[PDB]
């Protein structure tokens, strides 16, 4: 228990900082990119699955830059499936269609997007990153690259590439848009929380152990990567925390949680000192929707593992009927 | 690179050391616990999985005592599958039946089994121990638990349940006695090893990075947990050296695979702390059926993951084409 | 410095959690374990000992079964000597004669109870352990063993053992009855806390860096062993949280200690973070009988040492008088 | 001492891999960079400095791309001054001017290159990337950028710079092109290495304890960043082992060495894990021109620190008269 | 950020303690080492230095023992200079003359003060250490070396050598009085500030991240090297505490900061673990001159590092104009 | 099993290095001190031991410098009795007379010699070092107090102590001088070892898991301290390593093992990475009289413990009679 106490922390509403042209900046970024067509290719695969048909995934998000991902269509005869569009963990990409088998065999169909840039940690991707021309000055990772404007700052590709890929899972005939569910943990969780503020087609949020939240208290409170990127960058660039703080700003969970409006269901793990309590909690208790979160007290990162896959699956069954 | 290099590894056949009653003392261990009966009990449960049939598994293991599994059955219209048997790694239990799911939607029904006593580390299990009365002093876990006879030490009893656990399989009426395929990896690996020498109902191995092998290198070699709960023990206990290494003599997976005659496909991290590969090359170049060997130069104990999952499923198309 | 400030550890006084049983709970335990009889047995070995006269000790615990011990009485006129019934540390065991010779050097008989299947961390055991039938899912180590029920804790066990060897030691005719001392550091310290509240026969307690104090407290401040244990479970099995505590609570120190009577000495380190600061002052500051507490600021766990030896042997010399 | 022991350090020659174009991926690499002006452009800074005059560099590097630099003028009557061309280890940047007074105050014209898109580690950076279009899949870090083609790979255009970095320093009127030093530790040994090959201008190298070299056996020896990086790529892109190292051969410091004809300056930290000897030795082995080392054999990558300074400044002019 | 909050840091005054001798003290061990002959030597060198004259300096100290040091003066028309007198960290040494550059480069003379007994850490030393006849028993290390008297402590001896070195700078013909400068970082800070109290002769102070400031505080915050010395001496001689910190008070730099009137910049880490930011205020706030700190958030013990030697030179310029 | 193989070790046999005046550098170091009287001093002391008589010790070690023990007399019939000189570890000192209990209750008086200037890391001493004038730079500790010359190494001092402390012992009128035995492990095991060479007086030898032998291995072989401390010292001090090995060489165990002749039992621990096994074979192998060594397989620095307590009783008993 390196945070604070729960009681502290089910109250905890630290004031929030944002510009005044947040708002602007995501309408302009989402209004661009959706001057290219959407242009979504779903390519059945060879595959030794036999319970589910694979897709290989392709659509255009941050302006027109093709973003890869897999299609999981579990083999029933229902004619409109619930979706679940999944986002992943910092460092993963989307891996083989093999590695999202959940949700596919709880019914739903399951759009999983690739994360441009990273797929080299744990598992493998295959979507490059496209930047804003120079490569300024960074530490090594996806958090300080090109922090020093909002404009080319990494997330920004990635949050427009999230919102797209709602859009292209909703394409999917077989796709029941009434039950379309945005999802991640780590940064997934906080991708997933940008889009429930800035997507109009998801109706359910599941959050777990978010990331890309509070960054100016999590920087304070932990040296863990990878918040410790910006900690690092920070100690070299030492005239640039303003800057910094102000970018980081269009990109934090907290502001995006002030926006949202549709049902989620969060977890936090006590002792996840990667994703702090107090990070988890602020975005929670800023969030505007109807919501839920799953407290685990003795847990790090992992937070509530298989135990929480069973919630979701029970709080998405009694939220759609 | 901590180990001997490949070249060498790909030689490395130590001198094996074995009681004169190895086969002996593992013929009375499964007759005396055939004298039981299996009682194979299959329960369906109410789940939210829609691709899968979900089963709560309960059958006769080591001296009639009650050992838990789950059989997962894919819902596919062929009227016999083909079936892996799942045994788990060190501290895993049979956790939900949601945690198994690649096997079912690769066409195979998937019977997994509970790791008597243990369930508390990474995955939940609900399978007590029962010792052979007095429970000798041990270093915390479940290597050294009664390791002063064999008659007395836990791995008896596992590798006991889990050859009873393919008869438990085999009992299903769904699943084709023909395409039965014992897996694991880490203990599950060891396990497995294990029962593809002392099972007449398996019909193909796949082993992971396997534990349990070649005893006295690996706690020469490696300061890691599991195999670091033996070396804690002899450190004490000075005057046992002798009697551990000959009880730990008749589970070494290295005098199993001298045994065995199936179809093998085995896997190996050359950066593998855990399982150094010295161990597993040693299990693998004695092993006596037809073998094969996927090498991951610099993997650590995750060995080749996902990548593999793909080298397992091709490998057993083509075996029982 | 971890914990709380000195001045506030003075007067920490949590809220006890125990069930409304507590009490039957313990006078049913031991009253079934009285059935038995104690049948004590003292036989003088082979030593190179010279100053002290050595016996191996065998006596009924818990449920008739047999514990060993070492019984050192010095050579001393006197006919009838004042005894230390000394407690073991976690992972020990009672080990050779010549581990314990600072009690009878001190003109005290010393009858050192082994720890039932311990006694392979740092020093040997010869006792087992039986338990109650099935040995469930459990971590590795002692803490979680039987954690489901308090009927089947392993510390029910050890507590009853405890009890019985205070039994052991008076029915030596050389010992002066009037002056056994009960004695332990660390889970020895909690042992003899717990004995010094079940015990007719106990007539003072030492009791340093006592372990198995407010488990609720110790599981969300430290990260090491052996309280790491307890975390690491309730990890995995995540719905099992309020049945860990409520068993725990019959074992827990601070709710022996408001139930003791009779003179205490306690130690405590102030940077302790095995046995933290607060878990003792809670137990301390509960204590119903005469204490004194020791306090080490700069010291962990090693606490004061040899320095709160001297400090022992003063205090029983001028409490005897 | 973890490496080979240093009589068998002094014989390792290990096999080169290197394709067949090498040379002519160089050459054309060069050509097509130097069709973009050079356009060096020194201008004078305010500053504090009172006995070194400092300019502020910019120049076009690799495709015209412009870096930064500083260049520090000793104040002195000599009306030609020989030069030293510093390049920077891993993760720094050009910081300031006072950050590079040793050549200056030794009588030398210091021309510090920037390194592109790093100076965020433990020195401050001005200069960006600006990459081949998509930024492919990579591990956190400098050492995967672009990895999967060498057309591509980030050290390309680090090399290229730095080879214009010496045409810069030698257009400048007070600099003697007879007595041009190219000089680096770690990185900046691995970039001068390389520059001792390309470039026509440089007359004497110091190379201390060298990056960037003999990579296969980097990755294999040590874990220690920045080489991890790779085998961290590697670990997720399990597919990809081919290509990365025949990538890495282009730029692998000991190809460079074998075609360097300029008198050299070697120096190796016997204990440094982070630049094994090994790797070095090769490097200092293979080197084509008249040669010496500086062994270490207690230093870890601290190398010969300011001992290895005087050797150097010895070095120079003794090689100069 | 382990410390407390910075609105709270800036007003941390804690209650101080010293003895009603302290200045008692301090007067009797100035004027007995004043009754030596200072006898300050400068001995120019010969050196490979061209914008810089080197000097070999040796003087007297603490009880007429000669100490070594280097003076550094630039190439400039001026007749008289200012001057910076450096103090070294711990385990450092003067090393050799162009490892202390900066100051010169910025038109100020520098005398270096080598550090007796130490200089064997990071930078090489040439000045023994003198005890006052017995070394008792001790921890490792400088900072416990004769801590059970104050007229034995080792920095008694440092802090007048310290004086010293001030009277002996002033003594350099070429020395302007009116700008004399003492200067250091962690042990050099502590020093300094002990020197800024001391000293007729100092005109400002430079003290970066300080060490030797509120022990008894610095002991209970951090585990780090070398206050852990103390705590680790204190460990082992539990009945010396009142002793220690009665020593240790006639040293501590919020007892001369509170004396010290003469302008000073100090510097801050809010993460330097090694010297914590409340021992770092507690000085800073009771500092008695006209006083400036520069706060760094983001960085640990190396604080501003080259951004804070940029504040000096510009703190000093202002102040001497 | 980090060493060289057991086979290897029992066959290590380096080749040795000193001096060609090893030899009269001893004799004229004894014979200079031995121009002081021993003035032995022998007072009883009021304690609460009651099976042993405890004296307070003084005699005069190197140059007459006045020398602090224990001695503990156990109470028996026996007018002579055995007596072992027992040397005390790294940072360790005498302690209080109840932390030497073992011997005396083996029937042997008992002389624990404290060592001068340490005293204060796990167990408190009580004598000072007196240093030969300036005490030169310094690594924290005492391997590298005044290393630059054998005439002012600290060792000199100690080891004189020790041969003067066996004539203490031997004046004392109940000690048998036909059983006088030199006793000691790490850094007394290393004590013990010159002892064995240099006095006259000693007739056995207990030796186990010795510190200081065959430096220049131990320093490449480990990073452990106090071996560390030479390293570190030699990090900095880059043009002093043939002055450190030269000096270390008089003081080296395995040169003065050549020269012992007395029976001696030696012990090892395989994995002891403070004194690798080596090191200690390489004394054992050259150790010129009647020997024994008890091998650990699985032991580090802890070696054979309790264990190694009975052998040594053992040993002795069967040497005597
Ligand atoms: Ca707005
Ligand atoms: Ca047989
Ligand atoms: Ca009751
Ligand atoms: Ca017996
Ligand atoms: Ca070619
Ligand atoms: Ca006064
Ligand atoms: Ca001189
Ligand atoms: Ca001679």
């Amino acid at each position: 228990f390196f945070d604070l106490p729960l009681e502290e922390l089910k109250k905890y509403r630290p004031e929030r900082y944002e510009e005044k042209d947040f708002d602007e900046f995501w309408e302009e970024t989402l209004a661009e990119s959706e001057k290219f067509p959407l242009d979504p290719v779903f390519e059945r695969m060879e595959s030794h699955l036999k319970t589910v048909e694979a897709y290989d995934v392709t659509f255009s998000g941050y302006r027109g830059q093709r973003i890869k991902g897999w299609l999981l269509v579990p083999k029933l005869e229902e004619e409109k499936l619930p979706c679940v569009v999944q986002y992943i963990g910092y460092n993963g990409g989307r891996g083989f269609p093999h590695d999202w088998l959940f949700w596919p065999s709880m019914g739903y169909i399951c759009f999983v997007m690739d994360t441009r840039g990273q797929g080299s940690g744990w598992l493998k991707g295959d979507t490059p990153d496209y930047p804003e021309g120079p490569v300024d000055p960074q530490y090594p990772g996806f958090m300080t690259r090109g922090i020093l404007d909002p404009r080319t700052y990494y997330y920004r590709r990635v949050f427009t590439d999230a919102v797209r890929a709602v859009e292209a899972a909703a394409s999917f005939p077989q796709v029941d848009q009434e039950r379309i569910v945005i999802a991640g943990g780590s940064q997934g969780g906080g991708i997933a929380l940008a889009v429930s503020a800035l997507s109009k087609k998801a109706k359910a949020l599941l959050c777990d152990v978010p990331f890309l939240c509070h960054f100016r208290r999590a920087v304070q409170l932990v040296d863990t990567h990878p918040y410790a990127e910006i900690t690092n960058f920070l100690k070299t660039h030492r005239d640039k925390e303003e800057i910094v703080f102000r970018t980081l700003s269009y990109f934090d969970g907290v502001n995006f949680a002030a926006r949202a409006k549709i049902p989620a269901l969060f977890s936090v793990g006590l002792m996840d000192n990667i994703c702090p309590p107090s990070t988890v909690f602020a975005a929670y208790n800023y969030y505007a929707g109807p919501k839920e979160i799953r407290i685990y007290p003795y847990n790090n990162h992992e937070g509530g593992g298989s135990f929480q896959a069973v919630e979701q699956v029970k709080f998405l069954k009694k939220l759609f009927e």
